[PDB]
């Protein structure tokens, strides 16, 4: 139900935290919370297509569940990036060099919750999306 609809940020809750724990610099870390992001997801068979608006611009990436890639994400950030597409939840594990990183995206209707952890941090960091 959530292919082609596009989801909005509504709220989010200790992302200023997960991002210190990833060493960015304070005003990427400034631009980064003050962001007002969307996300578009479409399924085309074989890959998938994700395209997102906000800080760090617009772009539509594509990519196939369990393969691993080389990709940019946030505010110009260099990782390692694999997604894994399991029905209503889509889970992107994110290496880079500050860590390693999973942003667990959990559909239902029209509510999109992402659920963020970091090797560096033991807290859990939520964004709340909605369509
Ligand atoms: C320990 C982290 C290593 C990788 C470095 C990650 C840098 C963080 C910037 C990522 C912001 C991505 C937005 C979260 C995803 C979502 O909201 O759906």
């Amino acid at each position: 139900s959530y292919l082609g609809k596009v989801y909005s940020l509504v709220k989010q809750e200790n992302f200023d935290g997960f991002l210190k724990s990833a060493g960015l610099s304070d005003d990427k870390i400034q631009a980064l919370v003050s962001d007002k992001p969307t996300q578009k997801m479409e399924a085309n068979g074989d890959s998938y297509s994700n395209t997102s608006t906000g800080g760090g611009g617009a772009k539509t990436v594509s990519f196939k569940s369990g393969v691993e890639f080389d990709d940019v994400i946030g505010a110009g950030d260099s990782v390692k990036s694999m997604y894994t597409v399991d029905g209503n939840v889509v889970t992107h594990v994110v290496k880079g060099d500050a860590g390693v990183a999973t942003f667990k995206k959990e559909y239902n209707g029209d509510d999109l919750v992402v659920t963020i952890t970091s090797s560096n941090w033991d807290g859990v960091a939520r964004r709340y999306y909605k369509a």
